[PDB]
């Protein structure tokens, strides 16, 4: 019933070059669609280091002929940093390239400095970037539809021509497959996340980013109760949820390789003090009935991280489902294995056929 | 030598899907890689049948990790449809994964309707209106300083857009300037017989890529460009000047004329081609070369007067004689047909040009 996916963001090691981020992806790409993972979200940063890409369509792209089954995402096209018109083309295009195995996050972009470089000053405090996001997504939806109009908008103007006065001289179909638009995705974090409310006014996909057992609770009530007030039937297999998960033979193994290996580094160098700083680890804190400034690298894969045998993840996924009602696709945040994949890919392996499919039905 | 050069338009057949076309690109980049080819140039259109790839990065990118030494070019980006600080982090970055190979070609964009659609009315036409090559400089502009990472801010006419200070290595700002910290060299083409396209390039060191429409507009260009460029402090390098022809060699005169005639290239040019330059009076170059008049200019006339079509010793004596008469050129850019469903005899052409007539070309 659960799927497995990977969110790829990257977190590549400060210092890898654009062709070995490109190269890792493309990569992973394929291992996942070898061993039946359902998608790969793929983000978007233009500012970041770790977070290494600002175009994740070129990925999308360079894997789409070398995949079979798998579904790509940005995870998100950040809708105020580029025109609506360009973006529901490129969007509609790429979406015909992948027969469908395609659909579409969409963000404001949480990170001011790139907001400022696509002419959003102040985005942390002039231009509303949810406004921006609602005129861009009011403009594609009509795109893709291939009605025509045209539209002056706050941010943009933007239209879809008539036909003017043989097939070849029509105007080219750049809809997505099928002619519809494709599922839209929206992430959350917060506890009373907009974003949930959001997706359920619109029926987006959910999907949420891991910060404990209530957070979990609420993204689902928000969204449902969202979904029910605008008339749509919330369905809990749509509901995708970010973990840091590593699987291995033994459950000293795993913790040994999250430890010693990419993950641990990754948490210790750059995560964890971010999350500090930020307050990221007060859920998981109030779970685990800690005080946040104590939650360190093994805190977190003792007590947060879904880490251990097949077995072990196993139980702490069906565990979590039992307190929080479930969700539809395990979305693996991908590590920096580039160096030595094999570890890796055995524990994604091992989580997409072995865990997966014991895992109990989600909430209705 | 001449280099030999694809032009990747492409002129798909009405009824390909964006599957097939994205997997003739990828081919035809591997096959012009494998025999010598050193650029492929891949056009952006939003509105047309023919020409259907409205994102041509994503074809480069699909193509970056599989090829060698040929150097890609998007000819040209519509610098009026997109925001220059999205398209200045996405050229940064795929200069980065083809580690160089890569120039950039600009434009305008030439198709009112694909116009309309990014907001711009009356793009035909010379409250107030926008003005596409005001809209091409603003852009640019833009895009150069984003490029040299030094923080500004910029609210124009057309777009707001900037590059941050550093908030107060992992925590830096990302580098997606493009290979070598440098812009990249910067393409125009030009077409008409006094081209602007030619004299903006000249003034700017551009490289001139011009569409071969005639023996005397070939000669203007090149005078309009090297007098603006000397004007400008530049010094003319016939060697940048790539040329676009339609070209076709096989084992004999006889075969490589059946061929044409009977095969992709004539199709598109009696279903499409021909009937826009009667038109548009797009052959009136040709007629005059020739002595006839424009309303005889039909398939045969081209394949015996003005397309490099033959063996490769007529190919060979044909291109000899246009250096002769008009000085040369540095690539010879040949323009792709869709061959997707019969590649043999067209790789084969590509390769005879690549490796057996352009290395006997004289210097320009
Ligand atoms: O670097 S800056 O200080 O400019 C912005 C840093 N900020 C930290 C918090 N994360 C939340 C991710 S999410 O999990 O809430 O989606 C967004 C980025
Ligand atoms: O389709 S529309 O009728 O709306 C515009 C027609 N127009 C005809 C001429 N071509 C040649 C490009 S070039 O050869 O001059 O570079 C551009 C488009
Ligand atoms: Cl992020
Ligand atoms: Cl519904
Ligand atoms: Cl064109
Ligand atoms: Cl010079």
């Amino acid at each position: 019933a659960m799927e497995t996916g990977l969110i790829f963001h990257p977190y590549m090691r400060p210092g890898r070059s654009a062709r070995q981020t490109f190269d890792w992806g493309i990569k992973s790409a394929v291992q996942a669609d070898s061993v039946g993972i359902d998608s790969m979200m793929i983000s978007e940063h233009a500012s970041q280091i770790w977070e290494n890409i600002p175009n994740p369509e070129l990925l999308i792209a360079a894997a789409a002929l070398q995949t079979k089954n798998i579904k790509f995402a940005p995870m998100a096209h950040l809708l105020p940093h580029q025109h609506p018109a360009k973006l529901a083309t490129m969007i509609g295009w790429l979406s015909q390239i992948l027969e469908g195995r395609y659909f579409l996050g969409i963000g404001a972009g949480a990170y001011p400095q790139a907001s400022y470089m696509h002419g959003i000053r102040n985005a942390g405090q002039t231009k509303n970037l949810n406004d921006m996001v609602r005129e861009s997504l009011f403009i594609m939806e009509k795109i893709w539809k291939r009605e025509p109009f045209f539209h002056e908008g706050k941010y943009w103007d933007a239209g879809y021509p008539e036909e003017l006065e043989d097939e070849q001289h029509k105007l080219a179909d750049f809809s997505p497959w099928g002619g519809k638009a494709p599922e839209i995705a929206v992430t959350g974090f917060s506890y009373n996340s907009p974003s949930m409310r959001l997706a359920g006014e619109r029926n987006f996909k959910p999907v949420s980013i891991f910060s404990g057992l209530d957070a979990l609770k609420r993204h689902w009530e928000v969204y449902s109760e969202a979904a029910i007030e605008a008339g749509h039937t919330p369905d809990r297999s749509r509901h995708a949820v970010s973990h840091t998960v590593f699987c291995a033979d033994t459950d000293k193994e795993a913790k040994r390789l999250v430890m010693e290996g990419p993950i641990g580094y990754c948490f210790e160098r750059y995560l964890i003090p971010i999350w500090r700083r930020f307050g990221m680890m007060d859920g998981y804190a109030k779970d685990a009935g800690i005080d946040p400034v104590d939650a360190d690298l093994e805190f977190l894969v003792d007590n947060v991280f879904l880490v251990g045998s097949p077995d072990t993840v196993t139980e702490k996924i069906n565990a979590l489902f039992e307190a929080t009602g479930g969700w539809g696709t395990l979305q693996v945040e991908a590590h920096d294995y580039y160096d030595d994949p094999a570890p890796w890919f055995q524990s994604l392996e091992l989580i997409s056929k072995e865990v997966a499919p014991k895992i109990l039905l989600p909430k209705r």
